[PDB]
């Protein structure tokens, strides 16, 4: 029954998922003065032109926009990655106030939200197999700050009213995730983990430097979602972020 409350929040996860205190947990704070430029990183390739969204789901901790990954449509390659990774879903983490909500931080700065585009390494054949490997996933993370609206986000925020509570889903076809990317693909990268249980240490993190801006009204509608299921007392879905974890031996590399 893990979650983000006082009794089931991130300081409790280790009891059911002892890897929470592992050697390569996420998220982390990105200290921009310790991260080193790595000229050996290859150019990053985000190929989302043929992405096919299917559905949007409130899963009790966030909402997933899910993609048909049965073929090689929307893929992420290059940068630190070896091979091809297929997009399977994206989701966000956000706070109750604009001063918090991201998972990664940048010189301890917290953004209002953070977008995660989750991809799995097609050499392992399916997602389930990929999450048994130290290079099975790649997550593209993008910070959200509040300012001007992101037009590319409005189809997402407008469907949220139809998936208010845990377990609800809605059809969500033809959504183009290219509409959520910033201008620059400059990034930081490090090896890490899922930020939610089961916290598997299977992820190459690629965190973009440039945030996207969304409006106060768009993030306010994120905060109207519910953690609870239908007819249950209302628990607003806010602060669904894990705080920064110990970097341990790892090295954060910059692509710029
Ligand atoms: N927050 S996150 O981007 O680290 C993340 C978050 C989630 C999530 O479900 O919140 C998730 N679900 C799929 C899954 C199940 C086991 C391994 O990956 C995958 C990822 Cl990578
Ligand atoms: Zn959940
Ligand atoms: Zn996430």
């Amino acid at each position: 029954h893990w979650g983000y409350g006082k009794h089931n929040g991130p300081e409790h996860w280790h009891k059911d998922f002892p890897i929470a205190k592992g050697e390569r947990q996420s998220p982390v704070d990105i200290d921009t003065h310790t991260a080193k430029y790595d000229p050996s990183l290859k150019p990053l390739s985000v190929s989302y032109d043929q992405a096919t969204s299917l559905r949007i789901l409130n899963n009790g901790h966030a909402f997933n926009v899910e993609f048909d990954d049965s073929q090689d449509k929307a893929v992420l390659k290059g940068g630190p990655l070896d091979g091809t990774y297929r997009l399977i879903q994206f989701h966000f983490h956000w706070g109750s106030l604009d001063g918090q909500g991201s998972e990664h931080t940048v010189d301890k700065k917290k953004y209002a939200a953070e977008l995660h585009l989750v991809h799995w390494n097609t050499k392992y054949g399916d997602f389930g197999k990929a999450v048994q490997q130290p290079d099975g996933l790649a997550v593209l993370g993008i910070f959200l700050k509040v300012g001007s609206a992101k037009p590319g986000l409005q189809k997402v925020v407008d469907v949220l009213d139809s998936i208010k509570t845990k377990g609800k889903s809605a059809d969500f076809t033809n959504f183009d995730p290219r509409g959520l990317l910033p201008e620059s693909l400059d990034y930081w990268t490090y090896p890490g983990s899922l930020t939610t249980p089961p916290l598997l240490e299977c992820v190459t993190w690629i965190v973009l430097k440039e945030p996207i801006s969304v409006s106060s009204e768009q993030v306010l509608k994120f905060r109207k979602l519910n953690f609870n299921g239908e007819g249950e007392p209302e628990e607003l879905m806010v602060d669904n972020w894990r705080p920064a974890q110990p970097l341990k031996n790892r090295q954060i590399k910059a692509s710029f």
